């Protein structure tokens, strides 16, 4: 548990001991006490009666004598009074996590009330325990090994190959930690797998074990969760949401001794074996979440899959009291919990179990069907694949060969592998999308056809078509956006989550009905043989993905008439489209620039923008002003150059804000050009000083998607709205400085 475990020897084979507080005596595991005779027999109520002895061990390389039992565990449960010396110490690890920056980013983004949001920060001291503290730190779990010698041909061991050395030393250290904490064992046997070096974001390496080896021996002989479909059917998503990530359980689970030799692996010439569950093995997610889901069997709504937890209770107070009932649990179960990807008391989460984040109260979950945009091409590559790819709508639409004509003349036009886009095209390629959103074009779904699915993906999302089995038009499109992780996927891991999150809502549509699956992958099983270095999405992603080829309702085809969309632009998303009220926003930016005439004859103009920090969660209050004079520019480039300056300072603040331009040409061009700008390459604007600009600000809102941009005219408003009196303000300052001469 939270004690340093010990390091032990009693009949030659090295073993661990863990310093008890109960005052009753030692216990040693069974298999050391067969041969031993017994001093006497006492019955225990916590009244079975075993066997007393009394034998000699080392701890820490001195003997120990002591009256001892029995034990079905593979650890020394070591009473405090048999080891007078030796005194109880906590456990510690080699590094420290930043538990206080996790515990300040979780209280940051809480949706909670305050009076339940102190609840929390006295919640983080009660269950101290829980939190995960050191890196690689695992917890005990105070249950029956397991037993993983299932099968009676065992495979063959794999020989290891040298590996990045780059990456030992940052591994190295989970050795050495795994191993002061009994989970790694020294000990030869006939099986070694492979292992796998893979970098970490902060510049690290984890390792990774080759385990499809051992896989294909241990047969399918356990009960399985609900998979990932089962799971999100179930949901109930009430007021708050929280996940908790486990430090992955499986090193919880411990394993029968006579099952260490399966787990072999060879480290730096050196043999170890796993004293609990390792990650990549056939059972151990299924072997670790059926004991997680019988703890969390009594909370109202609960949903576990791998290492993460679901939680949502409408009622504010009650979430907070189930959560406490649920930190219980895991703490006395030994379980342990990372604050640093754990979300508490949010309206949304970002990830549970499956991609998509949960918004809202719906049992189900709920996306939009429509197509969304595309940016214009930037070479010829790229617009033949978006004319391949609106080849299927033929058959079905009236206006198809007269709406796609003119892309087609465009093309042949230059004849200089350099295309030219107009402005109008780009409007004209929206009316295409446009007629694809018209439920004309919507077939109707029929319950007696089957259910069939077209998968392709494109580099920035995917594109995910319903049909009917004979019809021509597809019930509905889906066409799903990728998360900031899932974009570092490889191509074919991009595929593999767009069918993930479009048999969820095939669930919806399948009534009962056969789902068949087409795709551009040839074989299936070839997937799975995919190399391990070549993926690039988490091994919980793949499982995920594995877990659906099992089902025998759902079929995968591979599809030849699907085409290559590696060159499709990318797909364009509009966070203007979605309007929200002033008073939710974190934090509120005035904007505005003037420019009169300039007193000096040479510089012929002076400009002076203003910049004011509103927050209207308890009441209307400006945190700063600012007002600076810019020099001879544009009244609209004071009116520009005043959102660059209030972009930045939001990113300071993680949350979401709002920012307001007097002018109609910035908020408008961040709406619809700036998507255009930046795979423009800003080209033909103006000279360079105009063009950095416009660059500053679509990298600031590259790196925080979440500042809003509106806007208000505000001409002569007396009292129009209580947002129009916080721009009045900005206008002032913009005034003042324009009218400041250097
Ligand atoms: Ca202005």
């Amino acid at each position: 548990q939270l004690l340093q475990p010990l390091p032990a020897e009693i009949k030659g084979t090295k073993l661990l001991a863990h310093w008890a507080s109960g005052a009753t005596i030692t216990c040693i595991p069974e298999s050391f006490l067969e041969d031993e005779q017994p001093i006497k027999k006492t019955l225990i109520k916590t009244e079975k009666q075993q066997n007393v002895y009394y034998v000699t061990f080392k701890v820490k390389g001195r003997k120990v004598e002591a009256e001892v039992i029995a034990s079905p565990y593979e650890y020394i449960l070591l009473s405090p009074t048999d080891v007078p010396w030796l005194t109880q110490q906590p456990l510690q690890l080699t590094i420290l996590v930043p538990l206080q920056e996790y515990q300040e980013k979780i209280l940051s983004k809480t949706a909670l009330p305050e009076d339940q949001k102190q609840q929390l920060k006295t919640l983080f001291v009660k269950y101290d325990n829980l939190w995960q503290h050191w890196e690689n730190q695992v917890g005990h779990r105070k249950i029956r090994p397991h037993n993983i010698a299932t099968g009676d041909y065992p495979p063959r061991p794999q020989k290891q190959y040298p590996i990045n050395p780059k990456a030992k030393p940052s591994i190295q250290i989970v050795i050495d930690d795994l191993l002061k904490q009994g989970v790694l064992t020294p000990q030869n046997s006939t099986m070694n797998t492979p292992v796998y070096p893979v970098p970490k974001p902060d510049g690290r390496w984890r390792m990774v074990l080759d385990y499809r080896e051992v896989n294909k021996t241990i047969p399918l002989t356990a009960a399985q969760n609900q998979h990932s479909a089962g799971i999100l059917a179930t949901i109930v998503r009430q007021k708050y949401k929280t996940t908790l990530d486990l430090a992955n359980g499986f090193w919880a689970h411990p394993i029968t001794p006579e099952s260490y030799w399966l787990t072999a692996f060879t480290w730096q010439g050196k043999q170890y074996c796993w004293t609990r569950l390792p990650q990549g093995f056939l059972n151990s997610p299924a072997l670790f979440t059926a004991d997680v889901v019988d703890l969390l069997k009594e909370i109202p709504n609960v949903q576990v899959y791998v290492d993460d937890i679901y939680l949502s209770h409408d009622d504010p107070k009650e979430h907070v009291q189930q959560l406490e009932k649920v930190f219980q649990i895991l703490l006395q179960a030994g379980y342990v919990v990372s604050l640093k990807k754990s979300e508490i008391g949010q309206k949304t989460v970002e990830f549970l179990g499956f991609n998509i984040t949960k918004e809202g109260r719906g049992l189900t979950d709920t996306f939009k069907t429509k197509l969304l945009n595309i940016t214009p091409p930037k070479d010829l590559k790229q617009l033949q694949s978006i004319l391949g790819l609106l080849n299927f709508a033929r058959n079905f639409i009236p206006n198809f060969a007269e709406l796609v004509q003119p892309l087609y003349n465009l093309i042949a036009s230059a004849k200089g592998k350099y295309i030219e886009w107009s402005e109008e095209n780009t409007k004209q390629l929206n009316m295409v999308i446009e007629a694809l959103n018209t439920a004309s074009n919507l077939e109707e779904r029929l319950p007696e056809q089957r259910l069939v699915i077209k998968v392709n993906t494109s580099p920035s999302a995917g594109y995910v078509r319903y049909y009917n089995e004979t019809g021509k038009k597809p019930i509905m499109y889906l066409n799903y956006v990728f998360s900031k992780a899932e974009l570092k996927f490889s191509m074919l891991e991009k595929l593999l989550t767009t069918m993930h999150k479009a048999l969820i809502k095939a669930m919806d549509l399948a009534m009962g009905q056969e789902i068949l699956v087409y795709s551009p992958i040839v074989s299936m099983t070839k997937i799975q043989k995919t190399p391990l270095p070549e993926r690039k999405a988490l091994p919980i992603r793949w499982i995920t993905w594995m877990t659906y080829l099992e089902d025998p309702r759902i079929q995968f085809h591979y599809d030849k008439t699907l085409p290559e969309l590696k060159h499709i632009p990318d797909v364009y998303t509009s966070s203007q489209s979605p309007v929200k009220h002033p008073s939710q926003y974190e934090g509120v930016f005035y904007t505005d620039g003037s420019a009169i005439k300039s007193p000096d004859p040479t510089k012929s103009n002076n400009a002076g923008m203003g910049i004011v920090h509103a927050t209207y969660k308890p009441e209307y209050q400006v945190l700063n002003q600012w007002s600076i004079p810019l020099g001879n520019h544009t009244a609209q480039m004071a009116e520009i150059a005043a959102v660059e300056f209030a972009c930045k300072k939001a990113l300071k603040i993680p949350g979401p804000v709002l920012v307001i331009t007097d002018s109609f040409y910035v908020a408008e061009s961040a709406n619809k050009e700036l998507p255009y700008w930046k795979s423009n390459g800003f080209v033909n604007n103006k000279p360079l000083k105009h063009i950095s600009k416009w660059k500053s600000i679509a990298e600031c809102l590259s790196m925080k998607p979440d500042i809003t941009i509106q806007h208000e005219k505000g001409h002569q408003p007396t009292n129009t709205s209580i947002h129009t009196e916080g721009n009045a303000l900005a206008d002032k300052l913009a005034t003042q400085g324009s009218y400041v001469v250097n």
